[PDB]
DNA sequence: GGGTATTCGCCGCGTACCTCTCCTAGCCCGCAAGTATCCTATTCCTTGCAGCGGT
């Protein structure tokens, strides 16, 4: 709501592994720009076009 | 005023030696030591509805 113009998905490790693995393909895929995440990307997830955290 | 009486408060009460115990209460502040929520592995199982043989 704050900002309609973005798309949004949901990423972290204690949902299922079907949809995770799935979520963070698409977001590979640019399918969504904002990806509201835990600290599971803390670890070292490359993503290139990823530039504003 | 004053001579008298009455009260009040201060000062004082032996030497020498031996044994023993015990010398502030409480607060604060920082050390440090022991605890409730968040992700990625693990062992723990108990239901719901469609196929499906088989007759």
């Amino acid at each position: 709501e704050l900002v309609p113009e973005a798309r949004i998905a949901i990423g972290h490790g204690q949902m299922r592994e079907r949809e995770l693995e799935r979520v963070m393909n698409d977001f590979h895929h640019q399918r969504f720009n904002v990806l509201v995440c835990t600290t599971i990307i803390e670890t070292g997830i490359d993503i290139p076009t990823a530039n504003t955290i």
